[PDB]
C-alpha cells in the first residue's frame, strides 16, 4: 500500500527517543468518534474537534505561541485503548475550506496502540482524581502527569497499530464516497 509508505517515508513515526520531560508545554486528550477519523487525520495532517473543544485548544495553542508545544493524546471512545500521539501545529481555521466544520494541523508523533490499562494508575487532580484513560475531549492534562503519560506511551512495545488496518480504512472510505456520490444523484432528480 503505497499512502502508508510514503506516510511512513516521508514522516518519522514512533522516534525511539522524545523528550517526554517536557520543560514546557499543554497537553490534552483527544476522543475521536471512529477509527476513520483518526486515519483521516494521519492521512491529511488535520484534526477537528467539537465548536467548543475548537475554542479550548485554539486559545491553549494561541497562549502557548513561542513558549512550547501543545500535544493531543488520541483515543477513539470506547476503544480501551489510546491509538497516538500528534502536536499541534495552527490555530483553527473557521474558513470555508464535508464533516468537519472547522480544522487546525497536527504532526502525528506516535501511531501505537497503548492499552488503557498501562496508564490507568494516572490520575487527574483536576477531573475528580478520575484515571486518564476517563477523560472526556480535550480534557487538559497537568504538565507532570503528561510527562508520565508521554513517557509510557513513547516507551510501550506495542503490538498493532491503526496502521495495521490502514487498506481497511482506505477501502471503507473509498466505498463512502461511491456510496454518497449516488445517493447524491438520487436527490438531485
Amino acid at each position: 500500500h503505497p499512502v502508508l509508505e510514503k506516510l511512513k517515508a516521508a514522516h518519522s513515526y514512533n522516534p525511539k527517543e522524545f523528550e517526554w520531560n517536557l520543560k514546557s508545554g499543554r497537553v490534552f486528550i483527544i476522543k475521536s468518534y471512529s477509527e476513520d477519523d483518526i486515519h483521516r487525520s494521519i492521512k491529511y495532517s488535520i484534526w477537528c474537534s467539537t465548536e467548543h473543544g475548537n475554542k479550548r485548544l485554539d486559545s491553549a495553542f494561541r497562549c502557548m505561541s513561542s513558549k512550547g508545544p501543545v500535544y493531543l493524546l488520541f483515543s477513539v471512545n470506547g476503544s480501551g485503548h489510546f491509538c497516538g500521539v500528534a502536536e499541534m501545529k495552527s490555530p483553527v481555521d473557521y474558513g470555508t475550506s464535508d464533516k468537519w466544520k472547522g480544522k487546525f494541523d497536527v504532526q502525528w508523533i506516535f501511531v501505537k496502540d497503548v492499552p488503557n490499562n498501562q496508564l490507568r494508575h494516572i490520575r487527574l487532580e483536576n477531573n475528580d482524581n478520575k484515571p486518564v484513560t476517563n477523560s472526556r475531549d480535550t480534557q487538559e492534562v497537568p504538565l507532570e502527569k503528561a510527562k508520565q503519560v508521554l513517557k509510557i506511551i513513547s516507551s510501550y512495545k506495542h503490538t498493532t497499530s491503526i496502521f495495521d488496518d490502514f487498506a481497511h480504512y482506505e477501502k471503507r472510505q473509498a466505498v463512502v464516497e461511491v456510496v454518497r456520490k449516488e445517493r447524491q444523484s438520487r436527490n438531485k432528480q
